[PDB]
Order: structure tokens, then C-alpha cells, then sequence
């Protein structure tokens, strides 16, 4: 059948996050639908595409304690394999899109650096394989995970046939990790090819629908689709949804308008979009955005958003965050060299201007 594949496995476990996600999935009646496919560890191979060899052998190997971290270690693994596969059955043609209920997260892990609960950049090595083993031109990484994803960005930092785009709580670098200012656009060939939609501002007020909503409109659509890629492959972290605190989190968006911004990158490359988990802790809130997102991707009739949202105005420390990086990237793309700001208006304004 030719729908949305999903990859689970029990090894990865330690009920847990992606034992609820996947819970929630089969009562909700959408894993019925969907195509759930078989799993396997990453090879060594496949892991140091992205990482060191050192890295590699280190935490790649099989050899409340200090045994703790070695599962997670051995369970990274098993995720990079099953975001492996999952990528080249949506890319190949074997399935329309995708949703990895994946654990742990990948998107911190660095060349021979595991940070962020992360060992292994999943996302990265999937996109690293697709070019080499499926000559894929042109890949799209939105990572909407609440933190910056540092691993992903070091990656391709210098190959612009990887457009990654990272929608983070940023407060001039005072967050988690710390990295992911506007300012770095890539280096190299791959200048202009890295967009940190980089939020300032704090939580005066915290980051909405709405301020979200704001920027997919203005910042990475448009250049999401000038550059036109072949597959977009999602970090798709809910820690910016409703009820995860201050420090471990921040802002307030509701689940139902990560299904909407799945919607959206569906516009591209074919619908050939692949979600991956990464943050996201709060069970309810992990739950509901997975049962958004995947609903959207089986292309069912989505919940309308309320009203309000539909006509709130975003708040002024987003809309200074948009014109800002909007202004830097004006240089690298001509969709921002044409126009005037207008990251201050609603979305049934812009709408009432089309
Ligand atoms: O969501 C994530 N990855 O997907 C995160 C990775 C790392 C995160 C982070 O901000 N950390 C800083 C806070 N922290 C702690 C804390 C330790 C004491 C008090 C508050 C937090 C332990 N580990 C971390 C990692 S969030
Ligand atoms: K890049
Ligand atoms: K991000
Ligand atoms: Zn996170």
C-alpha cells in the first residue's frame, strides 16, 4: 500500500514517551492506516558518514546506574537505523511519507561529540545516505524542535545541497545549546544555505501559533520553495508545544498547529516528507502534536484552528526576530529581495492581501 509508514521498535525502550505516542497512535485509530515497517540497527558504515570513527567504535559498539546510558547508547543506534530506513522506503517511492516514533533524540550529537541526551544525529545521516546512495539533489531539513540543532547545522555547513532551516528559542544566546544566531548563514559553497529563524525576546510573551504561523509564511516557505527540494526530512520536536516549563521549554503552541505545519511542508518535493522524532516531553502534549502531524500526513480533514489564533497579530519580539533574519537572508534569496516587511500581520490579514 502506497500511505504513511511509521517505524516503531521495543528495543529502544528502558510507559515512556514513544511508548504513549505509539499507544495513542493505535487507539486513535491512525496506525491502523498506516504501514508499520521493520526496524534495524545502523551500521558502522552508515554512522560515520556523520560522525567520527573514534565517535563510532566508542558508542556504536555492543559490548539507575552507569548501564543506563549505554542502552540509550545502544538504542541511538537502533534509531539511526530505523529513520535509515524509513527515508529510503518514502524516497524510493515505497511509501508516500513518513513518522519516526524514535528515541532518543539526535539532533545535538556532533562530529565525535554526544551532547543533548543525543548520540547520534538520526536526521543527518539519513540525509548524508540519500545523497550518496540515491544521488538526491537538493534535501530540505526543517528542524522545529524548540532547541537549536547543532549537529545538523555542522554537518552541512558548507554543502548547499542541504537547505537546513531551524525554527529555535534563541534570547541572544542564552537558551539551550547556546548556538544558532541568525547571523550564521553557512560558509563556503553553502553560504545562504542555513537559516536560523532564531527567536529573541524571551517570554514577553512566550512564542504562540500565531508568531509560528507568522514564520513559516514569511521565512521558510518562501525559501523553501524557490530552492525546491526532492525530500524534506523533518526534526520534528514538540518541546515547543503547551506544558513543557520555562527552562526545559518555553513557549505555548498548540499541537493541532504542528499538523498545519505538516500541511504546509507537504507542499513540497512531491509530499515526499519524512517527520522524525526529537524533544518533547510532556506526555499529553508529545501525544497530541503525533496524533496532528500524522493524521495530516494520511492527508485526513484537519481541525480548523480557533478564530482567535487565525486573526492574532504576532507578537513584536517575534516580528523583530522575522525582519532580522528576513534581512540577512535577503542577500541569499530572491523571494526576500523583492518585497516589504509584513511579519506583523495576522494570517486572515495576509490572506485578505493575496
Ligand atoms: O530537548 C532536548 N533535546 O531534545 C534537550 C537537551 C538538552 C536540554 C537542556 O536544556 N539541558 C539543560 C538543562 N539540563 C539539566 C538540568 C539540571 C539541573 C537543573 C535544570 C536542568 C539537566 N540536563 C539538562 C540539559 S533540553
Ligand atoms: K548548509
Ligand atoms: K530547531
Ligand atoms: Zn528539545
Amino acid at each position: 500500500r502506497f500511505t504513511t509508514g511509521l517505524v516503531y521498535d521495543t528495543l529502544m525502550l528502558k510507559a515512556g514517551r514513544i511508548q504513549s505516542i505509539w499507544s495513542r497512535l493505535q487507539e486513535t485509530g491512525l496506525r491502523g492506516k498506516c504501514e508499520a515497517i521493520r526496524g534495524r540497527k545502523a551500521t558502522l558504515e552508515e554512522l560515520q558518514t556523520v560522525h567520527s570513527e573514534a565517535h563510532t567504535l566508542l558508542y556504536g559498539t555492543n559490548p539507575d546506574t552507569i548501564w543506563n546510558e549505554v542502552h540509550s547508547a545502544g538504542a541511538a543506534r537502533l534509531a539511526v537505523g530505523c529513520v535509515v530506513e524509513l527515508v529510503f522506503k518514502v524516497a524510493t517511492g515505497e511509501l508516500k511519507n513518513g513518522f519516526a516514533v524514535v528515541r532518543p533524540p539526535g539532533h545535538h550529537a556532533e562530529e565525535s561529540t554526544p551532547m543533548g541526551f543525543c548520540y547520534f544525529n538520526s536526521v543527518a545521516v539519513a540525509a548524508k545516505l540519500l545523497q550518496q546512495r540515491l544521488s538526491v539533489s537538493k534535501i530540505l531539513i526543517v528542524d522545529w524542535d524548540v532547541h537549536h540543532g547543532n549537529g545538523t547545522q555542522q554537518a552541512f555547513y558548507s554543502d548547499p545541497s542541504v537547505l537546513y532551516m531551524s525554527l529555535h528559542r534563541y534570547d541572544d544566546g542564552n537558551f539551550f545549546p547556546g548556538s544558532g544566531a541568525p547571523d550564521e548563514v553557512g560558509t563556503g559553497p553553502g553560504v545562504g544555505f542555513n537559516v536560523n529563524m532564531a527567536f529573541t525576546g524571551g517570554l514577553d510573551p512566550p512564542m504562540g501559533d500565531a508568531e509560528y504561523l507568522a514564520a513559516f509564511r514569511t521565512v521558510v516557505m518562501p525559501i523553501a520553495s524557490e530552492f525546491a527540494p526532492d525530500v524534506v526530512l523533518v526534526s520534528s520536536g514538540f518541546d515547543a508545544v503547551e506544558g513543557h516549563p520555562t527552562p526545559l521549554g518555553g513557549y505555548n503552541l498548540s499541537a493541532r498547529c504542528f499538523g498545519y505545519l505538516t500541511k504546509q511542508l507537504m507542499g513540497l518535493a512531491g509530499g515526499r516528507i519524512v517527520l522524525a522524532l526529537e524533544g518533547g516531553y510532556d506526555l499529553t502534549a508529545i501525544c497530541d502534536a503525533s496524533e496532528a502531524c500524522v493524521s495530516a500526513l494520511l492527508g485526513n480533514e484537519l481541525d480548523p484552528l480557533p478564530e482567535k489564533v487565525l486573526q492574532q497579530r504576532p507578537n513584536a519580539n517575534a516580528v523583530r526576530s522575522m525582519e532580522k533574519v528576513m534581512e540577512i537572508h535577503s542577500k541569499y534569496w530572491r523571494c526576500l529581495q523583492r518585497t516589504t516587511s509584513t511579519a506583523g500581520r495576522s494570517l486572515i490579514e495576509a490572506q485578505t492581501c493575496e
